């Protein structure tokens, strides 16, 4: 509260190691769902049932440009990416496949970076 300051987390080396972490899920071999932006003119039904469309590309570019205030942001629209996916798609089917597969891939490096 006022003047009872709560020890924090050195959080100086936050952005390099979001970028590190999006490097490495851009480079997945399954990472081909979620590289652009769903085609909102070309995929029916996508514009109306996903309220907030997120990809790598677009977290790339919000990343490079100061669009995350925190490294809980960030993981937000991660995560927002595979919600997204498993909301449109089929669990037995390969984009389905690959987001839960990069789900999990996320998830551990987020708790090997960040959790001690
Ligand atoms: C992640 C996601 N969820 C729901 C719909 C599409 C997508 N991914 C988009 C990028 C995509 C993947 C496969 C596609 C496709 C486009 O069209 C062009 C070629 C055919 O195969």
């Amino acid at each position: 509260s006022m003047s009872v300051k709560k020890p924090k987390r050195d959080d100086s080396k936050d952005l390099a190691l979001c970028s590190m972490i999006l490097t490495e899920m851009e480079t997945h071999e399954d990472a081909w769902p979620f590289l652009l932006p769903v085609n909102l003119k070309l995929v029916p039904g996508y514009k109306k049932v996903i309220k907030k469309p997120m990809d790598f590309s677009t977290i790339r570019e919000k990343l490079s440009s100061g669009q995350y205030p925190n490294l809980e942001t960030f993981a937000l629209d991660v995560r927002l990416v595979f919600d997204n996916c498993e909301t449109f798609n089929e669990d037995d089917s390969d984009i389905g496949r690959a987001g839960h597969n990069m789900r999990k891939y996320f998830e551990k490096k987020w708790t090997d970076t960040f959790k001690v």
